[PDB]
């Protein structure tokens, strides 16, 4: 019904670096799982990464990306991911088991639990 964040797991970025990047890329969203991420990582002592002006992308159903202090940050499926240049990781998708993943550059980042 109304997800929830509950785990974040991690393969360098930590828990919060990975939900501040994450909720750097869907900060607009109207997506419910979305806005899930952003509210997690509502953080009112930090300077606030933002995505680059213009760079947001999304191919709905897939995931989402943008640019965010100079990296490229994908926030979507399994496979959006990869296909924006990260590496796979058997034991992250097992660690997991909706869910996103989270891709840094060619990095495999984190994977996102909700529930
Ligand atoms: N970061």
């Amino acid at each position: 019904s109304h997800p929830v964040v509950t785990e974040v797991i991690i393969p360098t970025w930590s828990e919060v670096e990975v939900l501040m990047l994450a909720a750097a890329v869907e900060s607009n969203t109207t997506h419910p799982v979305g806005k899930a991420i952003v509210k997690a990582a509502r953080a009112r002592n930090c300077q606030t990464m933002k995505a680059e002006d213009g760079t947001f992308t999304e191919e709905p159903g897939s995931g989402a990306v943008a640019i965010v202090n100079n990296k490229r940050v994908t926030v979507g499926t399994l496979e959006w991911v990869k296909r924006h240049g990260a590496t796979g990781n058997s034991l992250l998708a097992l660690a997991a088991h909706s869910v996103v993943y989270i891709g840094v550059d060619n990095t495999l980042a984190a994977v996102i639990r909700f529930e």
